[PDB]
């Protein structure tokens, strides 16, 4: 069961000794982030471990990281680890490979430009207002407030409107079908029984595909596929992502088909829905446990936007401390945790040989808390991202959205989305720890970056 | 079960309608060659069928064939269909892929040059003499002679000597270990229960690999691996392929390792052993059923080599009619039957779109018997390959060894090998049909190009 478990001993590369068949997976008992920090401390700048029989080489040298994510991206490090069983969701850009990915990224890039994002800001702003009305009703009843729920509704509202023109107050229609289905598109727990097993028996992935078993719930995807097929034909008569993609089908590429279009629509929901609500919850925890930060930010918002003035695209990008608070929260909680690329050819990068087929992994969470780059890394200190101090911040250490050609395509949208929500809420409310607030917050031990206990806070109206 | 069975209907490409899950495999009941001839006649110049869910596109236009095998070989059509479970035999050049194959073909090409072949001719000639002595003893007892056995011993003798310096009279030591093991390296029956099942459930191949199940008998390969490891270290103190490969390990490539070297040694045995004896048996059938051909050839040998003179490299290549007889036999019996390349990128070749992942198949057997290139294709007529008529012979229709960069690397060796045997035997014997000779010879219905009944003939001494 150790066909390939001698690879890192041969390369003279250090690392935790793997068990037969399991490789190192038993060390995931404390989750991805703990394993990566320990390996970093124990073994230093480079190490290896085995996901079953798959060798994973962790790298932490920023130059080596830039080779992987930027320099040799197209040549050597184009793809991520095979992810399935996926079915027709194989055509989603985040899952595609090589030339198919290159085409899809090209066909989809114009959809995410700052110009398009600016055009979508009025829609996103509408649902900040929906958020405040629903936040107030819970602020008007002295009842603690679980963040993930209120931001969940908000993220849902943004998604349905910006991707399909569906305009729903999802917290108050939690049971409309379109909410009912998209609500199921959550982050995957890559350490749950299923996804672990796929690591111990990946030779079982093609078997699942042949049985039409898919990691994306088949009902939800079918619901959306016909819904998209319905909208596409209704709009044909008489801003949203769907319309942008429909427009792109009217031109040097082949063009995206109808099924390629549905796969993007689904993957954007999946990428944005629970991620956005998770970060917003982490941000609010940091504000409630750091009231001066919350006060200073509330004063900054009030300066750019007096009389609780509605935020716009340009005023959002005017707010520095807002940017610093968002970025410092993404440093402590980089919710993807790791970046990965498959090494597709025998190569050598900055004087290290990398055998074809190794997964090169960048442990983002662990680097965000490295003392060798971040003083007092455990503390929420937004000053690190001040305009004076950002020059010493290495874009290859801080990678909440990845880097290079395969970085998060939704990065700009997601930052603007979250900033719009924080502005509107903070113009209206302050956020206070309850007795039931977990302090300090503790991270879950599974394959998701989330708190052990849900974040619950007091929400008082600024009247 | 028809995820991909609509591909050829979408491309407007004709072909036999596939069953769910099986694709078209049930049409292999009469073997590869019959299926290909029928499809050719029925559907014309291009058609499709499904090996389970794998789409296979047959092409017959010589220009399109040259694009596949020569023009876009490195760019698009580099690999054959995945073949496994193979274990460490994955490093054999005939199984390797992409850059690994390119390297191995480069590292091995100098081993097959005309210069090396000429140096090996004296060894091969020695076993022609062993052949004649063993043929005579069966010619001296008026007993019919099964060809595959006598040529089998000969092909075995050539292999052990040219690849390892092992010099054995294998017909008379049929039970020495080195014969015992290599005797098991026969052609695969790609239509037998196992290899069919791998076509209906190829998702089961990775499963077999994880269980260390291999299509090459594990005992034989282990026997040879240590035998090679033993010889490598004995020769180190105090012509063969092994020595040529050992020498290559002493130099712009990485160099072939010890295990890469063993994999070549094994694959060359496997490629040469039963193929050479099969063709030699087909040739002798054609001579016995065409005595004038046999007479004319025997007179040609006697002219170049008077007094039963031993053949040499240069006199072999002097014999035209010998060449014509060998080539006409390889036209009627091209024992690989088909050539294949995986289309690795969405491409278009001579105005036909080919989707990535399709297997492009060239049906060699069917083209060797096409009336649109070969008059009276069923008859053994060596005149087609006369120096006058060879100018109308299209190197992309006649492909007994394939074409392009991925053609049979052993072609020159195998022709010389067989020619040396035919010369020595025909200098000494004539070959006559017995009552028990199957006439006309009928091909087996399995996944091997072989006669239904074994070829048995009378062998009289020319004294
Ligand atoms: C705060 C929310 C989000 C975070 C932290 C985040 C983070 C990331 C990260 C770390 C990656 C991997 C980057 C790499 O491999 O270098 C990624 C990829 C990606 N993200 Fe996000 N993301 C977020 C929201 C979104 C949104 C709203 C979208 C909407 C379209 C989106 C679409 C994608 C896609 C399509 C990819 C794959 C890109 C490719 O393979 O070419 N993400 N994201
Ligand atoms: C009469 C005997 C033989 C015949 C008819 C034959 C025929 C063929 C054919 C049709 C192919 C496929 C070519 C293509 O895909 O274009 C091939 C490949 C090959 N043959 Fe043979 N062959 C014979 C004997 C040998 C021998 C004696 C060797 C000894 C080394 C050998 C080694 C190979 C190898 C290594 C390949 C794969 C080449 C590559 O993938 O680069 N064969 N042969
Ligand atoms: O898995 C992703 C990151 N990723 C994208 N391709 C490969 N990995 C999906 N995703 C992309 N944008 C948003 N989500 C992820 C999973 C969990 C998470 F918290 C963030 C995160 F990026
Ligand atoms: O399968 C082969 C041809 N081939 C090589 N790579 C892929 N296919 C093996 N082989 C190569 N030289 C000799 N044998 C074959 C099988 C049967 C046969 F009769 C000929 C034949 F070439």
């Amino acid at each position: 069961g150790t066909h390939s478990h001698g690879l890192f001993k041969k390369l003279g590369i250090p690392g935790p000794t793997p068990l037969p068949f399991l490789g190192n997976i038993l060390s995931y008992h404390k989750g991805f982030c703990m394993f990566d920090m320990e390996c970093h401390k124990k073994y230093g700048k480079v190490w290896g471990f085995y996901d079953g029989q798959q060798p994973v080489l962790a790298i932490t040298d920023p130059d080596m990281i830039k080779t992987v994510l930027v320099k040799e991206c197209y040549s050597v490090f184009t793809n991520r680890r095979p992810f399935g069983p996926v079915g027709f969701m194989k055509s989603a850009i985040s899952i595609a490979e090589d030339e198919e990915w290159k085409r899809l990224r090209s066909l989809l890039s114009p959809t995410f430009t700052s110009g398009k994002l600016k055009e979508m800001v009025p829609i996103i702003a509408q649902y900040g207002d929906v958020l405040v009305r629903n936040l107030r009703r819970e602020a008007e009843t002295g009842k603690p407030v679980t963040l993930k729920d209120v931001f969940g509704a908000y993220s849902m509202d943004v998604i349905t409107s910006t991707s399909f023109g569906v305009n729903i107050d999802s917290l108050n229609n939690p049971q409309d079908p379109f909410v009912e289905n998209t609500k199921k598109l959550l982050r995957f727990d890559f350490l749950d029984p299923f996804f672990l097993s796929i690591t111990v028996f990946p030779f079982l992935i093609p078997i699942l595909e042949v049985l039409n078993i898919c990691v994306f719930p088949r009902e939800v995807t079918n619901f959306l596929r016909k819904s998209v097929k319905r909208m596409k034909e209704s709009r044909l008569e008489d801003t949203d992502f769907l319309q942008l993609m429909i427009d792109s089908q009217n031109s040097s590429h082949k063009a995206l088909s109808d099924l390629e279009l549905v796969a993007q629509s689904i993957i954007f929901i999946f990428a944005g829905y629970e991620t956005t609500s998770s970060v917003l919850s982490f941000i609010m925890y940091e504000l409630a446990t750091h009231p001066d930060v919350q006060q200073k930010l509330q004063e900054e918002i009030d300066a750019v936007l007096p009389n609780k003035a509605p935020p716009t695209y340009d005023t959002v990008l005017q707010m520095e401390y807002l940017d610093m608070v968002v970025n410092e929260t993404l440093r402590l909680f980089p919710i993807a945790m790791r970046l990965e690329r498959v090494c597709k050819k025998d190569v050598e990068i900055n004087g290290m040989f990398i055998p074809k087929g190794v997964v090169v992994m960048i442990p983002s969470y662990a680097l965000h808390r490295d003392p060798k780059y971040w003083t007092e890394p455990e503390k929420f200190l937004p000053e690190r991202f001040s305009k004076k101090n950002k020059d010493n911040i290495d874009p290859y250490i801080y990678t909440p959205f990845g880097s290079g050609p395969r970085n998060c395509i939704g990065m700009r949208f997601a930052l603007m989305n979250m900033k719009l929500a924080l502005i509107r809420v903070l113009q209206n409310f302050s956020f206070k720890p309850c007795k039931e607030t977990q302090i300090p917050l503790k991270l879950s031990l599974g394959g998701l970056l989330q708190p052990e206990k849900p974040v619950v806070l007091k929400v008082e109206s600024r009247d």
